[PDB]
């Protein structure tokens, strides 16, 4: 029993632990800022956690540990002077002007300064912008103006990643973080994940908005304009909303979408049950031809870039089927308008995703056909909500619609697309029917899910048994190649996606705060949405889709030939 006091209330403890940690464990308040992620910024460090030890003086409570004896005060004048003086010197360096600020309802910084009560000795006040902000590349943005150095981009990056793309960098002399060499991020190992995002406390890294994109296309009165969601969206948007976390918002988001002025209402997990088809019969033709093994998931942009960039070896390896953004995209300027008239050069077609690295995907020059993009706009959770925000629209106390259903009806396999092992398990109920010729009832593939960093699972395809791998982060998909962990054995099939827990810990996703991160399973209580769907489905595989099965019988054909060879897939060369 360790002995502590702490703001004269006695604790006799066993545990080994920081103050900051105890203090949040014991319901006892202390600040902290660049202490994210089981770190803090170790050259420095904010000082935001100060505390006072007697006997010891003013310490950092993020990273001091308790011990037998210790009398500590978080809320003494001197404390409390210290910090203030600390977010006083960010404020010096910040401009604030929350008003139009993209981070005003839920900034760490913001809720420091009136805590504090804390003023900068000298307003910063920048009066040309263009020097602070890069928005060269397509996914992410940067506005220095707001940059508190805190580092939590940077470490956020190395741990999630291991590719240390964001850095630290001198820039005449002071220090700003950025891309190697200050390029423009895409033009580096980066994989435009946008964790660095999810990690930043206040406005500076952003993503690269769509927004003007899509207001353009509904204010243009001779474009349609489709709006579909990825999985994660509606496990996760309400957060936005003051719904809570784990909170099923699809009716209200399908709702919010038609009162907005979208034209069609379809949804991106009908392009998953469209990936499935294809992906499932090139591993049933892979098994069939004995090769070439492993195929890889193509359907993560990060992982795609993390490839190009690290792995060009093994592009031939990924699956050519279009990721469900793409090849949604691809069938939308062609099915789409087979059943509706349309003029294919007319549709607008937007996604909304939980994802940066999604815009990128979007964005690459052979991403069309016959001069029509796949895909003409993407939009991030954030920006969807902030759209929802601006037209005043009353979402927490909607009504549920429906998504209109040639292009919007999914599967349960579809479903859980958005969490980590969710694209295999949905491929697997596919291919083990489509090998052997059934109609399997057993079709939970528990193995593969959860929140390990690397899962692997043995199946057994048409009495052969096959070694699949689920890769469940960037940062895992080095260690599985460097470690050799790929050569324990035979691999056939390997899932691999650049947020650790997959889609629903997406670079798009909405910001959490760090106090809520640690009280809950960000990563869990998402996808627990997407499995609770499946389990209420009528259809749980792709191929039982009847939407999807309409559109290969009357226009597609059959899945990996034909019409959906052509035009549904896309090789990397690098
Ligand atoms: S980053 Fe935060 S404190 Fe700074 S202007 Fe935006 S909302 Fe205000
Ligand atoms: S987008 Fe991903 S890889 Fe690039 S700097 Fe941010 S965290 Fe690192
Ligand atoms: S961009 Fe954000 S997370 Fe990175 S150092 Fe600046 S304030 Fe911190
Ligand atoms: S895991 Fe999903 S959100 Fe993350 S980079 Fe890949 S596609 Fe995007
Ligand atoms: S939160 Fe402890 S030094 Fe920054």
């Amino acid at each position: 029993m360790k002995t502590i006091i702490i703001n004269g209330v006695q604790f006799n403890t066993d545990e080994d632990t920081t103050i900051l940690k105890f203090a949040r464990d014991n319901n006892i308040d202390i600040s902290a800022l660049c202490f994210l992620n089981n770190c803090n910024n170790d050259i420095n460090k904010c000082e935001i956690c100060t505390v006072e030890v007697e006997g010891t003086g003013l310490v950092t409570a993020c990273d001091t540990l308790i011990e037998d004896g210790m009398i500590i005060n978080t809320n003494s004048d001197a404390v409390n002077e210290k910090i203030k003086s600390r977010i006083s010197q960010l404020l010096d360096i910040h401009e604030f002007k929350c008003g139009p600020c993209n981070r005003r309802e839920n900034c760490e910084f913001l809720k420091l300064v009136i805590k504090y009560k804390a003023r900068a000795s000298k307003p910063f006040l920048p009066k040309d912008k263009t020097e602070y902000v890069d928005e060269r590349s397509k996914s992410l943005t940067v506005d220095r103006t707001k940059c508190l150095l805190c580092g939590r981009c940077v470490n956020a990056c190395g741990k999630n990643t291991e590719t240390y793309a964001m850095k630290f960098l001198n820039k005449n002399g002071k220090t700003i973080i950025g891309a190697e060499d200050e390029k423009c991020f895409d033009d580096t190992n980066c994989l435009l994940c946008g964790q660095c995002i999810i990690a930043c406390p206040v406005a500076a890294l952003s993503e690269k908005s769509h927004m003007d994109r899509v207001k353009n296309a509904l204010n243009a009165p001779e474009k349609h304009v489709i709006v579909a969601m990825a999985p994660s969206v509606r496990a996760s948007i309400g957060e936005l909303f003051n719904m809570g976390f784990g909170v099923d918002v699809t009716g209200k988001i399908y709702t919010a979408l038609r009162q907005l002025g979208f034209d069609k209402i379809f949804d991106i997990n009908f392009g998953a049950d469209m990936t499935i088809m294809e992906e499932a019969t090139e591993l049933v033709q892979r098994i069939e031809n004995n090769g070439p093994f492993p195929m890889f998931t193509s359907c993560c942009p990060g992982w795609v870039r993390q490839a190009e960039n690290y792995y060009p070896e093994l592009l031939n390896n990924l699956s050519s089927a279009k990721s469900p953004q793409q090849i949604f995209g691809t069938a939308s300027k062609t099915y789409y308008p087979s059943i509706s008239g349309l003029d294919p050069k007319n549709v607008f077609t937007v996604t909304v995703m939980p994802c940066t690295s999604k815009k990128f995907e979007a964005d690459r020059p052979q991403m069309e056909k016959d001069g029509l993009r796949d895909i003409d706009a993407v939009i991030t959770t954030r920006e969807l909500a902030k759209m929802i925000k601006d037209a005043k629209i009353p979402f927490a106390k909607l009504e549920d619609s429906e998504a209109d259903p040639a292009m919007g009806e999914y599967s349960g396999a579809g479903a859980i697309f958005g969490a980590t092992g969710g694209v295999m398990e949905a491929a697997l109920r596919s291919a083990k029917d489509f090998a052997e010729n059934a109609e399997l009832e057993d079709i939970e593939y528990k193995q593969v899910r959860g929140l390990n960093g690397i899962k692997e699972a043995e199946v057994e395809i048409n009495n052969n048994k096959y070694n699949v791998a689920v890769i469940n982060g960037a940062s895992n998909l080095f260690k599985f190649m460097k470690s050799g962990m790929i050569n324990e054995k035979q691999y056939h099939f390997i899932e691999v996606m650049a947020c650790h827990g997959g889609c629903v810990n997406g670079g798009g996703q909405p910001h959490v705060n760090p106090k809520d991160l640690e009280k809950v399973d960000i990563k869990k209580v998402r996808a627990s949405v997407l499995y609770n769907q499946d389990e209420h489905l009528s259809k749980r595989k792709s191929h039982e889709n009847t939407a999807l099965v309409k559109m290969y019988q009357n226009y597609f054909g059959k899945p990996g030939e034909g019409r959906a060879h052509e035009i549904l897939h896309f090789k990397y060369k690098k």
